[PDB]
């Protein structure tokens, strides 16, 4: 608060650091007579190597460089008693990237909806700067800024691009750029890939220490398509995999979408790897298509559908076959309330309005095993006695990552309860029309037929073989009302099986499973809350590095609450959340074959009316159609 | 962060001070050996008056009084050096009521969900320290205290109870206690009145001030069954209202529970006020109700039915009427994308799930006005170029609390336009249902009768007056057709309507009005949290008193953006939300009298068919059933 420098027409204190970085400095610092709030790098160590023509000249080539997703460099001054060139940029309030995915909700990956943010803007803003001329080589999440627009959604801005002239991150290099038009893509792909994991792809047992020298032969082994590398024992062996991890809270169906651009732009032989063209034609894919929400009632699973808006419904529906295993002849359609039919010519952006609250169902009349939801089996990590600094700070944000990672889970085995509820609700609903449909179709053939036989003994009536004729048309005529007696009874066995407290009972999903009013997420998020500000503390003192013997006592009675807090979630995320879960899904599992089963047997009966209506309109034309002068 | 007191097993800093009060400070502190929290009262200036065995003897009364809404104490020690006693009591962490009450969102009420919770505990609390004897006559926004519970809903705890033996608030007083079991109750009313207002009930120009002279006749008046006294001129008239605000965020069902509470417990004539048993028996009535969401559709107006779990259907519709005007015979239901029919033995309990996003719509035959949505326009209070402190901090709170309510109108407005779009959206398939369920109907007798006029032409080809008969069933049994044939095609008519492009599309829905896409609410939002950051800096230099020059010159830059924040976001609201929330308001009123004429319309063709379907019937049997030996 004491001291701080300033230029002609800003100002800015010294305490008042936000960046950090060889050639200079980076102070959150104001405009005099505006007060407004600009980003300062003033340049220390800077007096060996100043060429006054060529640097200044270069400044103004981004000067004038305006687009959304690049921060804006406004004016470039001089510092009044030291002389030194300050640089007054935009000032972004929100961190970057990496302050992001530092804190514990994104342990685990990024959200999806944030993720694409990311995706977007780092592409949108990198093809601009390509576009102009300049390269970077070095995008990484530290130097990828971040404000919150006037829409409420991020807006990511990348700086830090073209000082590599007048001179990046060893956690983010290539196969050859460790001891070039598609070099700086490698760094894209790890940092697309840290954001969708939240963590990196390659990293050995004592990580990027003085035992780095693992880390090379993991980057250049370049197995397969692989995206990423890890050894879990000392002196170990590396695991490859070409494929996101469980924890990845990210929908399966960007997952397949995602894993093909990352795993052809991480990757060692040039001619091999892709290029900034191929690799901006292939990101734009992505992020113009539109997603639809399919629930798989039949399988209790929830899916999202990346499809083009230009896309027609014969392709949506190969797509859900990609996902559910379903065919597009028997896949079957229920959206609010009522059973949804897609023509295939249909256009995507004429579907119907979708959301992960909102979805559209779909069942199937063949049978499919019910996977629920499946996610990564997350322990808590190690509380220890020692008290250390940074390895308190280190601890807490991975304990507390677990438990995001389990307040996540809990929710959404929440969504698909619920989902199924509703689900199954109306499907119950919408066979019972089915059973209420062919009775109309019933009396529409036995109210005419056993009209038909009085019509019959109506003729004999009024006016030998001929009369043996007719007692035998008789007889079959009243051998449609003998299987017509069976039909109509063994209907009114679905009636009971449908009709409330029978053995399709929607009774057990209120009463199985966990529901909103348990405030199960909301209980967790509690203790949520407590962690992860004791994180940030321990993240604070982190900094200060040395402690008084007050705080010393309170940071330690505060890791035990850590733990505590942690524990105490964890108990009822397992004993709780998850066996009611379970309890829920092995009770649904049951009612599936059983109402499969009437969906057949209530079909039969129905393509059994349509043959006994065949046969009654024939035979009503039989004696009714004969000749004569 | 250099002095502060200690006792054998608790300290605490003098710098943490919490609270403030005539016998006593209140600092948050910590135990010793545990370092957990609590709340430490301290006895400054108690010298005077100190009687050892009866101070001691009833704080023991105190130690063991264990209840939800009361705030535990826990032990009462004695201060190492001064040897003031000292008081260890439940640290509750989000303050008081009226800490709550002081932010901008609550300015124009609590929300409703909040607004039961201070009810719930505010009366359970008292009730069961009035069972145990102890009085209060006291109940202040500032001395109930508030924790986030387990389940992360707030828990209100009420403290500052029978200090009045040893020795309440100015604006909470009673007609004769100015210059006892129901004088309790007046500062109750007071506080539950300001909880659902936002602001307090009697009120003169000049306020509480040395013109507080006004206040006490205001407060004497008592007039009618009046809950609220404003004079908005100097030395000018005192309004009376008996009923709560617009700018009021609480459901018309629950105002219509409260208002009456609140009007007899807000009176001087003792026999005519009410008394705690009645008043906890009333209080009790509301919030053991549970509320059913139900949006009447017809006059795009959302509402809460306070109804009680046991009551029956029959209530149900009444309960509706009061609220809807519509008659019980005439509310129909839609739920979930279907006609929802409602016995009138059935029981509360038993009807299906609602929420403001999912509620049960309400249709009717007869016409109604489309009132909307009606909120209080409330006009952006003054900026001032004066620089003043106090005046500055009273100015944010104002300010922003209006955008508060243009952000939740805002939001509310959409709700209701995505409420419509729903509500509609089903309507019209449920409409098309029943064209395409008379089509079955008109084929039942259009079929059969055309058959029959085939079979009286094939009476006389088999086997005069009689003959003369005969054409008389023809002509009149192919009058039936006649008048079948214009009710065919003039159905074919509401399939033009109904279908696609006709005069019933709900395409406007779709592009009239704004859209959670539009991100408006979000849009807002952001603006306002800029305002409400600049509120509490604004608070905390209200504290300082004195400023710097550096800092005197940015709070008076920072208060000038709250004003260009606040006149952006209010455009926005007006010139685009509103806007266009009238312009689908306007559009919606047409389609309703255009649907309703169909939905009259549609019923003559049916209770049409259902005549020519009698008289098919009764005349397929005229010469079918002669007779004869
Ligand atoms: C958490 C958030 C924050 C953190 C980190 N960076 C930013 N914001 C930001 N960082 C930027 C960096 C650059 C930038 C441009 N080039 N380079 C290169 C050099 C890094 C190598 C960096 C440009 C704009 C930038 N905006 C904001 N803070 C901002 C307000 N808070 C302060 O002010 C702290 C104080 F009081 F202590 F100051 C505390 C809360
Ligand atoms: C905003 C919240 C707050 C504000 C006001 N009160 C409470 N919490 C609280 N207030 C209490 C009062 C009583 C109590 C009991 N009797 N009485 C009578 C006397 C009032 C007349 C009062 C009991 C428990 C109480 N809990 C918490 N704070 C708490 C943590 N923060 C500090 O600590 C500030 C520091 F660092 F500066 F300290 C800053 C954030």
């Amino acid at each position: 608060s004491a001291m701080g420098q300033s230029t002609s027409n800003h100002l800015w204190l010294l305490s008042d650091i936000l960046g950090q970085g060889a050639t200079a400095n980076v102070f959150r610092g104001r405009h005099k007579k505006t007060g407004d709030l600009f980003a300062i790098k003033v340049f220390n160590n800077i007096s060996f190597l100043r060429p006054v023509d060529v640097q200044m000249r270069e400044f103004e080539v981004l000067k004038k460089l305006n687009h959304k997703n690049i921060v804006k460099l406004f004016a470039i001054e001089e510092e009044t008693t030291t002389r030194h060139k300050v640089l007054i940029m935009e000032f972004c309030p929100c961190g970057s990237l990496y302050t992001v995915l530092e804190e514990p909700s994104n342990a685990y990956g990024l959200p999806e909806s944030e993720f694409l943010i990311v995706l977007r803007d780092v592409v949108g803003g990198m093809n601009h700067l390509r576009e102009n001329g300049i390269v970077h080589r070095d995008i990484k999440p530290g130097n990828i800024m971040r404000v919150i627009g006037e829409d409420g959604q991020s807006v990511y801005k990348l700086t830090d691009f073209g000082a590599a002239r007048e001179l990046g991150t060893e956690e983010y290099l290539h196969p050859d750029m460790y001891e070039g038009a598609t070099v700086d893509l490698w760094s894209i792909g790890v940092t697309f890939y840290h954001a969708a994991t939240g963590s990196l792809p390659f990293r050995p047992f004592e990580g990027p220490r003085r035992n780095k020298e693992v880390m090379y032969k993991i980057i250049t082994g370049k197995p397969s398509g692989a995206i990423s590398g890890v050894q879990k024992a000392e002196n170990g062996p590396i695991d490859w995999s070409g494929d996101m991890p469980v924890s990845c809270s990210l929908s399966r169906g960007l997952q397949v979408l995602l894993t093909p651009v990352l795993a052809n732009i991480l990757e060692a032989d040039q001619e091999k790897c892709w290029g900034f063209d191929q690799f901006f034609a292939e990101t734009s894919d992505i992020l113009h298509r539109m997603v639809i929400h399919v629930f798989s009632l039949q399988q209790m699973t929830a899916h999202k559908i990346y499809i083009h808006s230009y896309n027609t419904a014969t392709i949506f529906h190969e797509l859900v076959y990609k996902q559910t295993k379903i065919i597009s002849s028997n896949q079957e359609l229920i959206y609010e309330g009522r059973r949804l039919v897609l023509e295939p010519g249909r256009l995507a952006q004429h579907f119907p309005k979708t959301t992960e609250e909102n979805p559209i169902f779909v069942v199937s009349r063949e049978p499919l095993n019910t996977i629920g939801l499946i996610y990564e089996k997350i322990s808590l990590p190690k509380v220890h006695p020692r008290y250390d600094l940074d390895g308190d700070a280190s601890m807490a944000k991975a304990i507390t990552g677990v438990v995001c990672y389990a307040c996540r889970i809990a929710s959404t085995l929440l969504l698909y309860q619920e989902l199924m509820r509703k689900g199954i609700r109306w499907l119950i609903e919408l066979i019972k029309d089915d059973y209420n449909e062919t009775v109309h179709k019933k009396t529409e053939v036995v109210i005419t037929l056993d009209f038909c036989i009085r019509n019959i003994e109506k003729t004999v009536k009024v006016y030998a073989a001929e009369l043996g004729e007719i007692s035998d048309i008789h007889t079959k005529l009243l051998r449609l009302s003998s299987s017509q007696g069976t039909i109509e009874t063994s209907l009114q066995d679905i009636d009971s099986r449908l009709s409330p407290g029978g053995s399709l009972a929607d009774a057990w999903a209120h009463q199985e499973g966990t529901h909103p009013k348990d405030r199960n997420v909301e209980k967790l998020q509690v203790l949520l809350n407590c962690m992860t500000e004791i994180y940030y503390q321990f993240k604070k003192d982190k900094a200060e590095r040395r402690l008084a013997y007050n705080e010393e006592q309170i940071h330690k009675f505060d890791k035990q609450k850590l733990y505590y807090h942690a524990t105490k979630a964890m108990t009822h995320f397992t004993d709780e959340c998850v066996k009611k879960y379970e309890a829920f899904l092995n009770k649904s599992e049951e009612w599936i074959r059983k109402m499969l089963h009437l969906r057949k047997q209530l079909l039969s009966l129905t393509n059994q009316c349509f043959d006994i209506e065949e046969e009654v309109s024939k035979y009503q034309e039989y004696t009714n159609e004969l000749q004569e002068t």
